[PDB]
């Protein structure tokens, strides 16, 4: 008699996606067009996912059936820092299936995709998410929304009676769960459920889908991709990260100024993360290692700039979970803003079922390898972290 956990479609439509993949598709629009890349998915616990294969290549085919309609376009019309050009780009888009190789090697399910950036990026998240919820329709059939607003409800106790309402209102947090969501369904449910019931502050959904749906900010910064790319779109490897941040800032003009700094480490970050930087980004995301450190070391960082932390903003979204991010919070908070985000820890949290552990992730550009390192523990690898110190 419970509401079933799956809807009728998996990946909605064009905008159930990550907003941040958007942003950055506009920037590879207007900067480079014409670049190629190429990624790989995969399955870091060796989940057998070959009976898969055919739902996977079914919801395959009807991403390829999407067009986006009028409405959701003139949604986005209306984001003052989406172009006409990109604009329109948009409503011509389609998927183009020749950019995706799936199948079975060494008796291991396989997907590859290859092609234009700009028509390669959109990929990315849908195919995280909807390969999630495959196999989550094949694994637990019977489970319903219910059980998810239940432990939603569980961790939304434990914050009310644990902070004060002081700490609550300021703490700021955001859901980045599209990609590994259990379900379309669910994730909408939690996101209504953070909406209506957040004992802290709700700032919004990376979603955009949900963003227009529920009437909610769309959220994101710039994604490693964006940083790896760079490594072979044209400057020195040692430049590469500079550059990056460079044409961001150089194509939205101060908006959309969080920087990711672990695309090589955060420590060599730092040393490139000069004044004009500094001035120019709003803030830092953090996304490995330990989060104290890493404040730490990005306050330090502005202090010599002679930057006064407080008008700074630091994004915590490294596998977070309320209390994770409640601790950090404290820790910080009176030094440096901060504002948090979570990802399946809120869009896949159902008894008894344990998130998909799933990446799509770049390994290519212009036929040229390109690589994260990250503060996280071929040659290209290799004299990556030399040029830049390790």
């Amino acid at each position: 008699l419970a509401e079933s956990a799956f809807s009728e479609r998996i990946v909605q439509n064009l905008l159930d996606t990550d907003f941040y993949k958007l942003t950055m598709m506009q920037a590879v629009l207007h900067n480079y067009p014409n670049a190629e890349v190429e990624w790989e998915f995969r399955c870091r616990n060796q989940e057998d996912l070959r009976l898969y294969l055919p739902a996977i290549r079914e919801q395959l085919e009807y991403l390829a059936g999407l067009a986006i309609s009028d409405e959701q376009l003139a949604f986005l019309e209306r984001i003052p820092f989406l172009a006409p050009d990109f604009i329109r780009f948009l409503g011509l888009f389609r998927f183009n299936p020749r950019y995706v190789q799936t199948g079975i090697e060494n008796d291991e399910f396989f997907l590859r995709l290859k092609g234009p950036w700009l028509h390669v990026i959109l990929f990315e998240v849908p195919l995280l998410a909807m390969i999630s919820e495959v196999r989550n329709r094949a694994r637990y059939p019977a489970a319903t929304v219910e059980q998810a607003r239940e432990r939603l409800q569980e961790k939304f106790d434990w914050l009310r009676r644990e902070a004060s309402a002081e700490e609550l209102a300021g703490f700021k947090m955001a859901d980045f769960g599209t990609r590994r969501r259990f379900s379309y369904r669910v994730h909408e449910a939690v996101v209504s459920g953070l909406k209506e019931d957040f004992p802290g502050c709700f700032v919004g959904t990376s979603n955009v889908h949900l963003a227009r749906k529920l009437d909610l900010k769309p959220l994101g910064t710039m994604a490693h991709e964006w940083l790896m790319a760079h490594q072979q779109l044209g400057p020195r490897l040692i430049d590469s990260q500079s550059a990056a941040l460079d044409c961001w800032v150089r194509e939205y003009r101060g908006l959309l100024g969080i920087a990711l700094t672990d695309c090589i480490t955060t420590d060599a970050f730092l040393r490139d993360f000069d004044l004009y930087f500094a001035k120019l980004f709003d803030g830092l995301r953090h996304d490995s290692g330990d989060p104290l450190l890493w404040a730490e070391k990005t306050i330090a960082h502005y202090l010599k700039l002679g930057i006064d932390p407080l008008t700074k903003t630091l994004v915590f979204s490294d596998g977070l979970d309320l209390p994770r991010a409640l601790k950090i919070y404290r820790a910080l908070q009176g030094r440096i803003n901060v504002s948090f985000g979570i990802g399946t820890h809120f869009t896949c949290d159902l008894p008894g079922v344990e998130p998909m552990n799933i990446v799509v992730k770049m390994s290519a550009c212009n036929g040229h390898p390109v690589a994260k390192i990250s503060d996280t523990p071929p040659d290209f690898i290799h004299y990556l972290k030399h040029v830049f110190q390790v």
